[PDB]
């Protein structure tokens, strides 16, 4: 039942619902020759929604709003994007354009800048140190250390138990660690053992790309970094 690279055309979205007042949108891209799939995140709250993540790029992300108000019909109010790469602040202007008011770490904002990358507008502050935890509406927002990148963040909605590790945990079929070019591969152990101990009763864990699991996604993401 979970989208994969096979189900969807570039410039297609699609929601699944994960529990009450959660869902994961799911898009896909092209870099070259290679297709990907790549996943968010939106979460209820009273008669509005959180969006975690852009939909990577601006046809995607324009996609991704018309589908949410098919489905949902409920406005996004707020966006925070998880790291600095284009899966992610991809689509950032679409957001805007929309009158979302959209956030991410300091850090986050630095590295796209010098990326050359869509910047949201607000910063989250009190994000700033591994550990480093603040409350965004229905959800939280943790920084747990370098790993995939230097800025990346986890979310978990704590109503129902569910946490997005985004591109810092690797979904139970990847064996290869792949983009590693921002990578901090000696912090990434840490970093997943910070998250484990932070959030043990998850039930649903998301990657950034590819299937939904539990618990078990961190530990795998610490074997494939070696
Ligand atoms: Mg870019
Ligand atoms: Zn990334
Ligand atoms: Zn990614």
């Amino acid at each position: 039942e979970y989208p994969t690279v096979d189900d969807i055309p570039v410039g297609e979205v699609r929601l699944y619902k994960i529990g009450d007042g959660v869902w994961s949108h799911i898009a896909t891209q092209k870099l070259g020759d290679t297709v990907y799939s790549s996943n968010g995140l939106i979460v209820r709250d009273a008669d509005e929604l959180l969006l975690i993540d852009t939909a990577w790029g601006a046809k995607n992300t324009v996609a991704l709003l018309a589908e949410i108000e098919k489905q949902i019909g409920l406005p996004v109010t707020r966006s925070i994007s998880t790291h600095f790469h284009d899966d992610r602040v991809g689509g950032v202007d679409v957001l805007r354009a929309a009158g979302v008011a959209t956030y991410t770490s300091p850090l986050t904002r630095q590295l796209a800048e010098a990326a050359g990358n869509e910047v949201p507008a607000h910063s989250l502050k009190a994000l700033s140190s591994s550990g480093d935890v603040v409350r965004f509406g229905p959800v939280e927002v943790f920084y747990p250390g370098a790993a995939h990148s230097g800025d990346n963040l986890v979310v978990y909605v704590p109503a129902v138990r569910v946490l997005f590790g985004g591109c810092a945990v690797h979904e139970a079929s990847r064996e290869s660690a792949g983009n590693v070019a921002d990578a901090n591969l000696a912090e990434w152990p840490a970093t997943i053992k910070r998250i484990q101990q932070r959030y043990p009763e998850a039930e649903v864990v998301i990657p950034g790309h590819g299937l939904p699991g539990g618990l078990e996604l961190l530990q795998h993401t610490t074997n494939v970094v070696k």
